[PDB]
């Protein structure tokens, strides 16, 4: 009954997470403590809960690596994008094709974030029509270097907490 | 009395899953064959959409549809209904219920050849009162698709055992 | 014992995943009028909450109060309806204070739409708009919104079957989402 209550628990997070716009604005608070978790291998990643293109678009996420990934380990806060199985995939065209944009927010209000952009490259595995929970995930193993996000003369990190935003391009989707 | 409870959990949460707030269902069906056969054998005759709303505030509504088909198609066709449920904002929605509706059925084969009924909702039909109960008299088409077009095995109607029906409600002259 | 508060806290959060709304337009339906203004009357349960509404998916969070039984310039003699600014999960990226146009309504039902509409500027310097420091600012709106004698007679239907609508919509006049 406690895997009941983690199972309720979840659930709720996720509608309480669930944005229909291709728009994910992703809180991450705590941060010294979960990089912390990164560093000893206690928790390497964590998840966004999962957002739409549209009420009965495709199902995706992200997944950041606090501590970095691959290319970014130790060094970076690895940022990747991540198409999940959806409940309608079946309507849906593959592979994936949309332009999708990665942030870092500053919260100074100076506005000056981190963006990255890319063309969903449709010889990607990243981007076939998932057969699992969730597809390879895909984007910057070094988003950005621990030096830049964690300087105190930045903003992006307030209050331990930092704000990750990904957009995907609906240019050209049906619903 | 907590079988009850995680029920009636289970459903709300089904609900809140399943709620959309333009008008517009997309109504996936999963396990065809064995549904098909609950309906036959009698034992499971309709099946229900969870609730979508034409705005936030606005109609409760689903669908209906019976596997085996219901009178004029019984146990020929597929019986698509469209359901005006009690909502909570109905006191301040307009009476009768007057929007176009469209009803379909999707073509998973990409030639996007759907099958689509269309029809203005008729201001003397009961189905489109304020709702008394749960929910009004379903109204649509008990003829809407043949087994035999359904079912055909060079169509693409089903695929893996699962179908998706479509409903879309004309939001024009509504507010929200 | 610990479990009853665990099957109401369920209870709550599904009452608020039922009730948001992302337009910075709230209706709050109202029911068992009768009842609930006696316990306001009897200083049982003095003031009523809508569920919280957002101004936008990641925006502000807010939500309405009502005193039935009126509150200070309006106590014992009218509705009182407030307006509250509550903690937004992204208050930070958010401008501060609040300083959007809102409006509060209590709605006809008889279909000639002849509402109660009362209509003001978030004024900066007030402490109900600035970035919210615990669970919700300071209130702010209308003690005396509408007086028990106009909301409760016949020949008015703001009260219809023992229940009434109020609304409360903010203006999104630029606001990026």
């Amino acid at each position: 009954h406690k895997a009941q209550l983690n199972k309720n628990e979840e659930r709720f997070k996720q509608l309480e997470g669930a944005c229909y716009s291709g728009k994910l604005i992703w809180k991450v608070t705590d941060y010294r403590v979960k990089k912390r978790e990164a560093v000893e291998g206690h928790t390497v990643s964590v998840f966004s809960q999962p957002f739409y293109t549209s009420r009965c678009g495709y199902r995706l996420c992200a997944r950041a690596y606090l501590n970095g990934d691959g290319s970014g380990k130790g060094t970076h806060l690895s940022l990747y994008f991540v198409v999940m199985r959806g409940e309608f995939d079946s309507l849906l065209q593959w592979p994936f094709r949309q332009r999708v944009t990665l942030m870092l927010l500053d919260q100074s209000g100076k506005k000056n974030h981190i963006v990255e952009t890319f063309k969903a490259d449709p010889n990607s595995s990243s981007f076939k029509r998932p057969d699992g929970e969730m597809n390879i995930a895909s984007g910057c193993p070094r988003f950005v270097s621990h030096s830049t996000l964690e300087n105190s003369k930045n903003t992006y990190i307030k209050d331990d907490t930092l704000f990750l935003k990904v957009a995907v391009d609906l240019t050209d989707l049906e619903d």
